[PDB]
């Protein structure tokens, strides 16, 4: 006997407790391959997500601890919880793999953001992407990686944040290119970060959402921040007095734009504006996306400020948008350093208790 069943899935091997049977491959990202699957115990489907050796370099290492710690001790409604953890191999030194189970939803935001969303929705996502963030940053969390694959969603509309982004700190062998379509500016000229710095990010969802196209598609920081200032126009003089003498040289000296207008950018035709409702809210909804798309973050809407906005305060909620801070133990959580011997074996300690 052993607890344990074995299965291919694409060209992965999934060992798995018995209990979850069924297993169909719902996609593979970054963190490792994820499957659907039933668990016959609580009599219902979930998602199984294998990190193949996480201890393998540093980045895998601190994401997938950063991860576990995070999973366990976070409990609202709008951040992905963990059902279950695992690993098939019984001691320190044949121990590979570690299985996330949990709750199983539809979708993410790459599949919405082709779809044409009434403002109902759109402003309820919104407004649970608003709640995810808000619960983050009471704990001491920024994000600062929010993209549509890391936000998933349900048939009634429901949504959950996935991940819990990058941590206050590095080079790997991947074929997985980044994407740097959601970092804000202050990230791209590194200037140093508060929290509306995720409010960058969920501005260019939201954008994506409108416009169905990804806004900023630049290749590398370069092209990231050219596709910005075309669209936004270059930030104003006291913005740049902000910038360190290298990279405010670079800035300094790019071309220069007065930049597109938020009717411009983001024209009536894109929103539902047949009914005096929904003409009222499609100005609404620019009048958030020009808070929100702020290169200056002096001058971008916060967090709460963007929950009190007209267009989001139709579903406030203070159980869900002041719900009590995560305590967090470890609290050397994002600055830490290890080797990969000493990760493996924070990461078993983890796993096992």
């Amino acid at each position: 006997d052993n607890q344990f069943y074995s299965v291919e899935v694409g060209d992965s091997t999934f060992t798995v407790l018995k209990r979850y049977q069924n297993l169909k491959p719902i996609g593979s990202g970054a963190q490792g391959i994820v499957c659907a699957a039933y668990d016959a115990v609580l009599d219902r489907n979930v998602a199984i997500k294998k990190l193949s050796r996480p201890f393998q370099n540093q980045t895998h290492a601190k994401r997938a601890y950063r991860e576990l710690v995070l999973m366990k001790c976070v409990n609202h409604k709008n951040i992905i919880s963990l059902l279950n953890v695992f690993t098939p191999q019984k001691t320190l030194e044949e121990f590979q793999d570690v299985y996330l189970v949990m709750e199983l939803m539809d979708a993410n935001l790459c599949q919405v953001i082709q779809m044409e969303l009434d403002h109902e929705r759109m402003s309820y996502l919104l407004y649970q992407m608003l709640c995810g963030i808000k619960h983050l940053h009471s704990a001491g969390i920024i994000h600062r990686d929010l993209k549509p694959s890391n936000i998933v969603v349900k048939s009634d509309c429901t949504l959950k944040i996935l991940d819990f982004g990058l941590a206050r700190t590095s080079f790997m062998m991947t074929p997985y290119v980044v994407t740097r379509y959601y970092r804000a500016p202050e990230v791209i000229l590194g200037m140093g970060y508060k929290e509306n710095v995720d409010i960058w990010s969920v501005g260019c969802i939201m954008g994506e959402m409108v416009r169905h196209k990804i806004l900023f598609p630049g290749r590398d920081y370069i092209d990231q921040w050219n596709k910005v200032i075309e669209q936004l126009g270059t930030p104003c003089p006291e913005f740049m007095k902000k910038l360190q003498p290298t990279v405010r040289n670079y800035v300094e000296n790019r071309p220069k734009y007065a930049g597109l207008t938020f009717p411009k950018l983001f024209p009536d035709s894109l929103f539902p504006a047949d009914s005096e409702h929904n003409k009222l809210k499609a100005s609404q909804a620019r009048d958030l996306l020009s808070k929100m798309l702020v290169i200056d973050p002096a001058k971008r809407i916060s967090v709460d400020d963007a929950l009190q906005h007209p267009y989001i305060n139709v579903w406030y909620d203070p159980a869900e948008v002041e719900a009590p801070p995560p305590q967090i133990y470890d609290k050397q959580l994002d600055e830490r350093e290890h080797t990969i011997e000493e990760w493996k074996e924070l990461i078993y300690k983890e796993v096992m208790n």
